[PDB]
């Protein structure tokens, strides 16, 4: 519960921090309207990141849920953060390869039902069920997946040359990365119980700040994100 | 409370579920930018209505609220199914238009306030107050309906023939579902309590089936939605 | 508690009730697209406000946090409205100077994270950690000043003339209202508690009607809402 894991979550804490301030300074240096609406979005999500972590690490984004026939310490925090910071990952990402609002739309939609049907997992009481929310949510991210290579990879090719590698690589660190929390979640205490809190904490944390502070990095360095 | 109503409960999970899907497949044949936005959202509002149905179906969506002097059973789950799919379904009928964002603006916001406030209703623990929140929910409920009519149905004409009839029959259909809603809370287990939980949750069940299935079928099945 | 400061909330729940009326009678002559945004976004401000108010009044918005040694009276109804009309607010300013998407972003985000981060401050059982989050609330206030000076205040001027003298004055009405804010807190029944409840919840009533219905009177009143 609330103390072996306190490391990772100052750690998270820290890196969400620093990293929203480099990419507020970096962005400074920001003029095209373009270029800024990826910055605008991009340093956004360190920034929820960041004060979603600090609330874990001070104990108030914890919470007990009974089930299994125990007192389970769950960390919703982490949801109130997903919520708001996946769905502008995907807009980088359909910003990037200038998406139809129909597509965008679907993604927002589906990347919602993904992360509320997760919380609705992580709170419910009957053992079995907690399972059943965590398969709807995965078939949500299959489908976002799905969109991002039979929807979107098709599209960032028909555009210019720096955008589709760009998109590319953005597309193979997301697919990769979120692919790897339904895993953290099934084996550890919102799931199986497999894998202590401790290393489930470890876990999510190393995938946060790559999946926010390394993504940005990668697209705020690149010159895709210019009107050429 | 718990029990009697699940068979409804469990209908409603399955028509919303096998709804989704037919709209999922039905539109991967879908190229049209326009044609895809209408069945984006259409799509989306059942795969909502769907986790909230299955969550009250598993008991999560439900509480017990105190007040005329009894423990009285609440679904509340309804309130972050409708809090999501009606702004959506008025989003249909304004891209199908083709509204201003003013009155976009304008229609979502009294559709939060119609939602939220009949939240809090739902929840208030001393009797007469519900009926206060209920009126306020009302009285946004009119201001749509009006807005549909009134600042709408005289725009669908100014263009296309087939978006007009289209429009007013979706437009009649949700007059008349939506202002049922109102009435069975009225008299169902969140308001006077004269009918029991038991058929409150079948008509909510019928309602909700039909303004949104029902709805999206008519909806794109029509050649409204394309381009011309 | 719930008792002394009574007055002040029936009397923001009928000033903000008052002003909603107002500007939906206002609003009905208005054909001008763009001014219709602008009406949309001013007349939900108040309603909102309004809702919240009254659910305060009614003593729904309230719950009791314990911290410091006490069972601390603390109005949550607040912050719920804040994270709609705060942005809102924002939305009004940005049209008016018409922002490129990427700024709005920026400011709607940093609002989020204020209101955010000051309801978790205004909900911690651990007294000192309360004003960390104030601390964090604030930087993102003084963010949200600072692009409404070195990022909007800017391109007013490479507007219309109307624009600018409009904006720079609700601008200026903006910073002096909103900075208030922290402050009354820190010094309020959330923050230091030198000043009682019943006093700080006069000054957030002032606060508020001000900043929303004072607020709207400007900027409905101008020429500067309409397409020249
Ligand atoms: C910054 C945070 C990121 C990129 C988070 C991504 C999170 C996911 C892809 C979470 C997925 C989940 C499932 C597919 C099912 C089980 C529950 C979740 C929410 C952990
Ligand atoms: C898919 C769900 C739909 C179309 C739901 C519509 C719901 C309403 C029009 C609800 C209205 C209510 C009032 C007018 C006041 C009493 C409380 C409500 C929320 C039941
Ligand atoms: C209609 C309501 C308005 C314009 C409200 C404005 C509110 C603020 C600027 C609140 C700011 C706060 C901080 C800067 C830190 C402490 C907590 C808050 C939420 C009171």
């Amino acid at each position: 519960t609330g103390r072996p894991e306190w490391i990772w979550l100052a750690l998270g804490t820290a890196l969400m921090g620093l990293g929203t301030l480099y990419f507020l300074v970096k962005g400074m240096g920001v003029s095209d309207p373009d270029a800024k609406k990826f910055y605008a979005i991009t340093t956004l999500v360190p920034a929820i990141a960041f004060t979603m972590y600090l609330s874990m690490l001070l104990g108030y984004g914890l919470t007990m849920v009974p089930f299994g026939g125990e007192q389970n310490p769950i960390y919703w925090a982490r949801y109130a953060d997903w919520l708001f910071t996946t769905p502008l990952l995907l807009l980088d990402l359909a910003l990037l390869v200038d998406a139809d609002q129909g597509t965008i739309l679907a993604l927002v939609g589906a990347d919602g039902i993904m992360i509320g049907t997760g919380l609705v997992g992580a709170l419910t009481k009957v053992y079995s069920y907690r399972f059943v929310w965590w398969a709807i949510s995965t078939a949500a991210m299959l489908y976002i997946l799905y969109v991002l290579f039979f929807g979107f990879t098709s599209k960032a090719e028909s555009m210019r040359p720096e955008v589709a590698s760009t998109f590319k690589v953005l597309r193979n660190v997301t697919v990769v990365l979120w692919s790897a929390y339904p895993v953290v979640w099934l084996i550890g205490s919102e799931g199986a119980g497999i894998v202590p809190l401790n290393i489930e904490t470890l876990l999510f944390m190393v995938l946060d700040v790559s999946a926010k502070v390394g993504f940005g990095l990668i697209l705020l360095r690149s010159r895709a994100i210019f009107g050429e």
